[PDB]
């Protein structure tokens, strides 16, 4: 029974992985846009933009 | 009287280990079913599983 256990518990905790691991990789995307509108802000803040670049 | 007894004797407790053997080899499956179900339990346990799943 033990065992037989351990086994079925490998795979809940595969699983496990799988559902973290998934996140994480749309969290990267996440991370990434933020960063390009941190950057595009930046941009906006210059003087140099007029109204319509804003 | 003795001998011929003790060979019905004999004969009865044959019979006697045949009822016990058969019923301990029914109940040997009613392990493996019980242990199946563990088995299921435990996989529907992780909450990756859906209600579907479950």
């Amino acid at each position: 029974v033990q065992s037989r256990g351990l086994d079925v518990a490998v795979r809940n905790a595969n699983d496990g992985i799988s559902i973290a691991q998934t996140a994480e990789g749309a969290m990267n995307e996440t991370t990434n846009i933020l960063q390009r509108m941190r950057d595009l802000s930046l941009q906006s803040a210059n003087g140099s933009n007029s109204k319509s670049e804003r």
